[PDB]
């Protein structure tokens, strides 16, 4: 594969977003997830576990938290730190909201980390950015287990959308790396907020640089579909470059008018 | 003045944060601040009206916003967008929450836009981060026309705590234009979600850049007296720098272990 394969990529069929890990670890990852009883609809895999003694983290969105963590209750009740009553407690409080986090979990001798969150509101904020807590997370490179061409379709708005508000935070010449550090800047502390990143926070500049393969497989096929967004760097080199080089950044220009930073800004889900 | 004074700025009566403008602009803005008969307890000035026909942006912090609306209503009806019911109907749920914004209104031949919340609800954003909504806005250079004294010690810890998130993100070797473009991505989803940056959105080189002298005056200081912090640059050209310059920009070196990052991690407000 090359940069230049990365640009036509089928921006309908959502191939930027296809991202899968290695077949030996692509399985290894579905025994873990249909090792649960319980119903996960959108399967999730990130972090230095997946994008390679280490511990794979994983979020589930769920038809309903309650019931979804009732099963998982009976089959996995050493995965929680419960609490035993001497009265003859709290039924729906507990699970009802946020995302439930279980840590240090050994599933098929892989200490895992997976939260449990509703799909209703990963959806919600995915296209309205009620508060970006969930939609920053996926708009870096991820693998999705399960449910992955119904999550595609969802996630499309926020890819576009965050790629959108870097347009609008660099200047008229900018190169990838800036665009990369920019988008990671934006979810950073939300992923420190949600306990998403690495428990002890990388560098922004490490992060791209290390997974430089699927930031350019994410967004650049939506800067070449971009209108007003030129790529400097001639074909010829585009032809010849592995996604995963470091040595050259692809520098860009854009048109940046009155209309334009108009039209970027009204067309994000943020402004009333 | 030179670079090499704002490092030894007096960060115990809160100097670093002590921006005043010009003296004809000065009273220029406490004409308007003095005009409402309101009781405003911090007066807040920012955008490009303060730091330069364009539009002053203000916020007031007040102790209790529905007594305060309701000495401005009596006073500047023209200000708000009232409804006029047929029936003999909201009350206290239009005020009692969020900021609550009052666009182009002239007050003493300026076209000003102030908006009012709470000052308790500000001072829980300023050391806690709850939403960094209104933090996110006292990173970065603003003008204090009201309550200097008792505002600068509950911001203290707010721009500590920013400087810090940078080095958390930043590397071995950075620029003070990198952190300070850094610490701008950190608020810039935040001013436009609260409707506090202009208008229409700036980019955020030319955010530092232009206001390169106060980015300066604020963390200059922070930095010198941060642990594991060095200046490259030789104290002879900070005491031939002016803090206006934007033709060098001084680089840094931190320390990066395990400990420091923990420390760093663990001594801000948003984890548990």
């Amino acid at each position: 594969c090359t940069v230049a394969q990365l640009l036509k990529q089928n921006l309908l069929t959502f191939e930027n977003q296809r991202i899968q890990p290695e077949e030996e670890l692509k399985e290894n990852l579905t025994k873990v997830v249909n090792y649960f009883q319980a119903p996960i609809d959108v399967a999730v895999g990130y972090g230095s576990g997946v994008f390679r003694n280490p511990m794979i983290d994983f979020i589930f969105q769920v038809e309903d938290p309650v019931k979804w963590h009732k099963i998982n209750l009976q089959q996995n009740p050493s995965h929680y730190s419960f609490v035993k009553n001497f009265g003859p407690s709290t039924l729906q409080e507990s699970f009802g909201t946020g995302v439930y986090y279980n840590t240090h979990v050994e599933v098929e001798g892989n200490i895992i980390k997976y939260g449990v969150t509703s799909k209703k509101d990963v959806y919600e904020d995915l296209k309205n950015w009620n508060t970006m807590y969930l939609a920053g997370r996926f708009q870096k490179p991820v693998v999705i287990l399960k449910g992955e061409d119904e999550f595609y379709k969802e996630n499309s708005y926020n890819l576009s959308s965050a790629l959108h508000v870097g347009l609008l935070m660099l200047a008229d010449r900018f190169t990838e790396f800036d665009l990369y550090k920019t988008i990671v800047s934006l979810s950073y502390l939300g992923d420190i907020r949600m306990s998403f990143a690495a428990e002890n926070p990388r560098k922004v500049e490490n992060i791209v640089s290390k997974q430089i393969a699927f930031f350019r497989k994410l967004y650049l096929p939506l800067l070449y579909a971009e209108p007003g967004v030129h790529f400097i760097e001639s074909s010829e080199v585009l032809k010849s470059m592995d996604p995963s080089d470091n040595s050259r950044y692809l520098s860009f220009h854009q048109n940046i008018t009155k209309d334009s930073i108009s039209r970027l800004l009204n067309g994000l889900p943020l402004n009333l």
